[PDB]
């Protein structure tokens, strides 16, 4: 399949990252608490059901939650805010909370039952979020067995995003007290944090995009 691109609402976003999330990638968006990393996965879950002139996939997405932060209201506003339908936006969002890491590794497991139902129908599954990627695995594990237990699972997810043409966007705290980036292991590293003023900044790891957080999600 050719790589699909998931405009994230802002223009200035988008440039940086060459028109938008890739298909057949995973996406790391890491910084501190408060960055804004959710508002982005909140604004691209709505993004990728626009057609491709709007800069989206008419894609379904799949949720995966470990911290409880996945609002449906915010959903709504932003789709409304978009020209969308939001009960039709929120019905193509398959959403799960993650007990623990050993469950978020079953629901990525079952999240492939749901992309293959939809492969051949007119709203495929395009975007598949996990925020938080790291939280569970922090908390639960010490260094040295968390490295390999995060291993299989972003090889699962590597494997999900190239099999079934879909983006992956996973969500990473990193602060001065706590976190770590992924490594090497995902497809694109994105720096998030605050500016002056309420902005948010964006740069690639391994210029910036500047954007605000409003009504329509996240937008230049």
């Amino acid at each position: 399949a050719t790589i699909g691109r998931i405009s994230t609402g802002s223009k200035s976003l988008d440039k940086l990252l060459g028109g938008g999330i890739e298909t057949q990638a995973i996406t790391e968006v890491f910084g501190e608490f408060g960055s804004g990393k959710t508002q982005l996965a909140h604004t691209l879950a709505v993004m990728v059901q626009l057609p491709p002139e709007e800069g989206g996939l008419n894609g379904s997405v799949m949720w995966i939650d470990t911290e409880n932060t996945f609002r449906p209201e915010r959903i709504r506003e932003i789709a409304q805010n978009r020209g969308l339908d939001p009960d039709e936006v929120l019905k193509h969002i398959a959403y799960a909370r993650a007990f623990n890491s050993n469950h978020q590794m079953l629901l990525v497991q079952q999240a492939e039952d749901m992309i293959k139902e939809l492969l051949n129908t007119d709203r495929p599954v395009k975007l598949l979020i996990v925020d938080s990627l790291t939280s569970h695995f922090r908390s639960e594990y010490a260094l040295a067995e968390r490295q390999q237990k995060l291993a299989k699972h972003l090889a699962d997810l590597h494997r999900l995003a190239n099999l079934y043409d879909i983006a992956v966007f996973v969500t990473n705290q990193v602060q001065a007290n706590g976190g770590h980036i992924l490594a090497h292991s995902a497809t694109l590293r994105v720096y998030l944090r605050k500016g002056k003023g309420g902005k948010r900044i964006a740069r690639l790891i391994d210029g910036e995009a500047v954007f605000s957080i409003t009504e329509k999600g996240i937008e230049d």
